């Protein structure tokens, strides 16, 4: 039945709600241009020309495209999004369907600035799915090319590349080079589709709440504890003389009782204010920024592990790479003003999170005499003890699902620091490519490879079908909990919409905790 | 099911290990041109014009085209003849599998 | 059968690769003394004697041997850790057989 | 059963011949020492020292011994060896049957020059046979320690050691190490017994028989050809000129006709005389002999390809290396006069066979001309021609029974040129070893491996069976066959018998090619 003049899918889109999980499917249409000239090359970035040591790099670029759904708006609409932000207190993918359909392979000819395009009805695409996972992942990246949020845009497939070992812009031994025609791939015609299916390994729902308490406070008000502390180590009065005495910490003293629970690991970052007057003078942007240090290159934390962005009543600070920072529509690669960004905040973790910019706590840094008074010192950057709880960071409508875990020896709660949900068979990647087709050959013989190709490229429709379980909102809360809602007020746009010149844009971050639950 | 807009073959190119033995497949693309106009012409070389009567012959050349994988390097990766001749004391082929398909 | 001229054992020491497994037996000649004169004493280490207190320590000596083979020389030679390092991810150790014979 | 009082075996010497079959059997008692102390050494020998870059090496020395049985002088006594080769054309053992028993290990003491043997009845042995063929195999060298010819002499068992790649005195990255303990063996106290069974591969027979005929003559003596050769080239006269003419060659001219076969292969080799005037005034033995060369080292060809000792009515000369020789008892091993060897003669095979001294024949060595007299050059050495026909050099009942092929992409006739049976699976090699037993270690821990060593050796007997096939003599001949005879006038000693003093000898040595056949 394959065949030019049938087509191979149908276009579906939508979202179906049954009971404890929900079914987004989505279609998109895809333009594949043809990369590199049917070429691999290797890239690489060394220190000669001014380059920095952190930024050098080795690898290679492959003529391969691929396929991305990571980031949530490509299967959720805004809608969609508020009914599970709303409604549930956790949520995870269940399973996933894939398809491309409906493949147009087209030539391009030029002559005198005349531009022709035409259908080539026996030309291919070569489409495989990486299942034992034995290419470089580069999904968990956070990059560009995922299918769009709105379905009436038509989107370009990203160039496939990966990076490998290096010293500087040079390759070491064990730097290794993958070709992805050594690996079985479909190829398809006009009348060809293609089909996979995938399952989810299982993965803590998550979190989508905010705790209606703190740890500190998760103590009976009224009544005191039958544990005692050190209250006062003198006398009071002009003379004062040691001694040791105790009290219960009632409710009058909630700081001084006893608790079971630690709130959770911090590494500390600087702290950017939103009005510039407050901020230094200088760039400290780098300089000044938290990194960690790898084989001799620092590298920016971010986002780093989950903190709280503020503390109480100051909605201007955050963490200077320590949150997730989303563009407004029609922003610009660099250096590009506050207006046009949209920050993130995780500040509904304050409760079992510390801050990002404040420090954990403090201990004591020597031991205690008669000649030498105490001192206590201040804990920026604190593992994991026994007795912490914590939160991870929150989840948007534009970030990222999933992160592939590294295969490694030792992991400390794998979870992705962008966000989602860390798997260690995540989906695979998928990946596209134009076969060449060579113009005509010299009709003598040369062992040349065929530098000769007609120009090419191809378009058709994918549809991603992912099913997601939900789990139920139990609260017993008396009072109305907070919602996400649309501004009642008159505008010019409607948000999550098209304007006059027909773009869409997506006016604001939309995490996904509104709910409440107690510790 | 032969037709203009259905594949007649897909890509196959990969080798496997298993026991005694390895399954090393390839797939190529190919470009065949006209040779010779169509035409069968012989062809010789002798002496005169310099040449040794060592080098001399006589033949002809055909419009046809040929297939060769007689190369070791295109049915085995370097990785895959690494793990052939540092783990083996010796090897043969078995047998083979031939295709052509998605001709334009 | 047990007696003083019939051997209670054999010298089995090599290794055999099967699948995704390894096998390696390995045999040695042992020579055990008389510990202590028979005796449990106790032992230790005070400050002292110009010692530090990071080096104090107290326990008990015992007339008792014993066998370990914790070093992975013990059971493989180096050309079988050759083939195991070249041609494997990983490795653990499923089962443990030991065997004490010969005994004069 | 296996106990200290009771024998693990019987003392099995005797022939029987059946039909067309012979089963030779023989039991030996042995002693075996400590060898290097229970240590594995490296031995090697280079360029410095005086010594030759030909006699170089690079091996190792291993505290095993090993017993062999390859001369047939072990297996068949001098009457059953003159049974066989009087009455058969042709032999080739079929199986072999292998024992150790009765073993006793004994350790020796030593003080104030007092010696003292006693047994240690807790001791062991550690018997392997390598029937993987897993480890350098030495037997088929021609060395000496086999079983005695003589049933009533007690023999010592030699030590096992094998050689590898060398650069000079030098190893290189190729050359392997072996550790024989490294091999599964069983261990024997006094009470247990060693056995296995071993099968020989199909092998051709062994040709006991000269031929009856020689290539040259085989024609009808009575009867001319019907072809033509080319017998005159010139008329004859005072002054001749050149003319073609040619005759069919008859029994008058037998070297003229033409034939359907040619002499085996030569390497030609220096022919040396038994009468000392005779030979030149020089010392020829290295510098004349006839040798090959094999990465930078040049070795004798010792024999060498089988050919004719010498040629009609020359008994006196004998080919350098190109012969067996073995001594008489009591020889010496440097530098022993020609009394004291006994040289072997491979004349039954100048039928076929090309005489080692004398050339192979003479080849065209130009284009012939009116202005160019012919030139004829001669050829010394041969390879293998279409036609040829040749016989593998004879054994002699001191001499070796079988060798190793090696193992190689190709050989051609691979028929070892000492003599006997070639084998691609030869008999295992049988490694024996005292087991070490320590001295009283140092009662306080050392990691040092313990060097004090209870003195040991251990003695038992060893038993051999090999099976035989016999291939009869179908020969329709008139007058009576050349024999192997013991002479009959009176002598103080029998021919293969003790002496008054005691010591048992072999006065000749006897080959199997008595009866005739024609070819």
């Amino acid at each position: 039945a394959d065949g030019v003049g049938s087509s191979s899918g149908n276009w579906h889109c939508d979202s179906t709600w049954l009971g404890d999980r929900v079914i987004t499917t989505s279609t998109r249409t895809w333009a594949l241009p043809t990369y590199n000239n049917h070429l691999y090359k290797q890239i690489s970035n060394g220190t000669s020309g001014g380059s920095t040591n952190d930024n050098t790099y080795f690898g290679y670029s492959t003529p391969w495209g691929y396929f991305d759904f990571n980031r949530f708006h490509c299967h959720f609409s805004p809608r969609d999004w508020q009914r599970l932000i709303n409604n549930n207190w956790g949520f995870r993918p269940k399973r996933l369907n894939f398809k491309l359909f409906n493949i147009q392979v087209k030539e391009v000819t030029q002559n005198e600035g005349t531009k022709t395009i035409a259908n080539n009805l026996t030309s291919t695409i070569q489409v495989f799915t990486d299942s034992e996972y034995q290419l470089p992942y580069v999904l968990g990246s956070a990059h560009q090319g995922c299918l769009p949020p709105f379905p009436a845009d038509v989107f370009m497939i990203p160039q496939y590349g990966y990076l490998t070992l290096n010293n500087g812009a040079q390759a070491v031994g064990r730097s290794s080079f993958y070709c992805l025609e050594y690996f079985p791939s479909q190829m398809l015609r006009t009348g060809n589709n293609f089909e996979f299916s995938y399952q989810f390994e299982d993965v803590p729902f998550h979190s989508s709440y905010a705790h209606s308490q703190s740890l500190d406070r998760l103590m009976n008000p009224l009544i005191d504890q039958y544990l005692y502390y050190l209250s006062r180590t003198q006398t009071g009065g002009t003379a004062g003389t040691q001694q040791l005495l105790f009290s219960q910490a009632g409710p009058n003293n909630m700081s001084a009782q006893a608790k079971n629970w630690l709130p959770g690991p911090c590494y500390r970052q600087q702290r950017v204010s939103t009005t510039l007057s407050q901020n230094n003078n200088s760039n400290f942007a780098w300089t000044g920024a938290t990194k960690y240090h790898l084989n001799g290159r620092d590298s920016l934390v971010n986002p780093g592990v989950a903190m709280a962005t503020h503390k109480d009543d100051e909605e201007r600070f955050f963490p200077s790479s320590g949150v997730l920072m989303f563009g407004k529509q029609g922003a610009g690669k660099d250096n590009v003003d506050y207006s046009a960004v949209m920050l993130t905040s995780e500040e509904e973790i304050k409760t079992t999170n510390p801050v990002a910019t404040e420090q954990y706590g403090v201990v004591a840094d020597n031991l205690q005499q008669n000649s030498a008074q105490p001192i206590v010192g201040a804990v920026n950057s604190q593992g994991a003890l026994p007795g912490m709880v914590w939160q991870n960071r929150d989840v948007y409508l534009q970030g990222p699902i999933w992160a592939k875990i590294p295969h490694t020896d030792g992991n400390f709660h794998p979870s992705p620091l962008m966000g989602g949900f860390g798997l260690k068979h995540p989906p695979p990647q998928i990946l596209i490519k134009n076969t060449p087709v060579p113009a005509d050959p010299p009709t003598t013989f040369s062992q040349a490879k065929l530098a000769s190709f007609i120009t090419q490229y191809s378009t058709g429709q994918v549809s991603v079908e992912i099913e997601w379980e939900l789990q139920k909102e139990n609260s017993k809360r008396w009072n109305p909990e907070i919602q996400y809602t649309s501004n009642y007020y008159k505008s010019t746009n409607v948000d999550f919409a098209v304007n006059v010149d027909g773009t869409y844009s997506e006016p604001r971050p939309i995490g996904t905790r509104y709910l409440t639950r107690n510790l």
